[PDB]
């Protein structure tokens, strides 16, 4: 069996990211199934599963094991969200869709690039190359738009700048008569390939892009935060209280303006 959709990637870089976690429950129906340098979220919706992204191709057997620590059935997830279509948060969810018969569900310029399993030409790490499994099936979600399901409602905001389509969930969870709002926030991390430049005026989508990224998350009811790289957000596999997404945003704009300035340095 040479699989496809698990053969590994990043396989130096898999022993940091990939390293391994009991699986937790955040708060609620919530869980988190992912790994130390890779976040990947479980909602229990009481009509099925939804998982949030994938990590690495060869992470989908890791994630699945976690999913039936916590006493689930993979067979019951419903759906896959997807922050970005880098192989590092998108590579294990072709997999996951397989084994599980989810529909894998994103922005519509992430689905894109979901649908290729490749850099759009206009992803600032485009000059990296590669390829990564490609994912089918497909629902779009539009900025704001709600999925329902169960009891369960879960938004989505596009949250540009790392790519075009990359795109952060947002939900409530519930014990008894307390709920808190839970975000599982896409990267913001301004990286690229070496020869792109964020002040070129073909990237001011991107940069537009961040722009409005900072405002979502600025507006987001947020009691607990979920980074995609979990220590962008901090110790710990997830941050709480009144100011996280705030604070999550600012990191990203110093280190967006310290990259415009390193590129109006002579
Ligand atoms: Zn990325
Ligand atoms: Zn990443």
């Amino acid at each position: 069996s040479d699989d496809p959709l698990t053969r590994p990637m990043a396989v130096e870089r898999a022993k940091e990211w990939l390293a391994p976690l009991p699986p937790e429950r955040v708060f609620g129906n919530s869980y988190l199934v992912g790994f130390a340098g890779l976040s990947v979220a479980l909602i229990d919706t009481g009509a099925g599963l939804v998982l949030i992204d994938g990590a690495l191709p060869q992470a989908a057997p890791m994630i699945l094991s976690n999913v039936r620590k916590l006493g689930f059935d993979p067979r019951d997830i419903k759906f896959i969200l997807s922050t970005e279509p880098h192989y590092d948060h998108a590579g294990g969810i072709a997999a996951l869709a397989r084994d599980t018969g989810a529909t894998v569900v994103a922005s519509r310029r992430g689905a894109e690039g979901l649908r290729a399993g490749a850099h759009a030409k206009d992803d600032p790490q485009f000059d990296y190359g590669g390829a990564w499994p490609a994912v089918s099936r497909l629902r779009v979600m539009k900025d704001g738009e709600v999925l329902r399901i169960g009891r369960a409602s879960i938004t989505a905001h596009a949250t540009p700048g790392h790519t075009m389509g990359s795109m952060t969930w947002s939900w409530n969870a519930c014990e008894g008569k307390r709920c808190k709002a839970i975000v599982f926030a896409s990267s913001l991390n301004p990286v690229s390939a070496d020869r792109y430049r964020f002040t070129a005026p073909s990237s001011a989508p991107i940069v537009k892009g961040f722009e409005a990224s900072y405002r979502r998350m600025g507006a987001l009811k947020c009691d607990i935060l979920i980074s995609a790289h979990p220590d962008n957000a901090g110790a710990g596999r997830y941050g709480s209280g009144s100011g996280a997404c705030r604070s999550y945003a600012e990191r990203s704009r110093r280190l967006l303006a310290k990259r415009l300035a390193e590129e109006r340095r002579e």
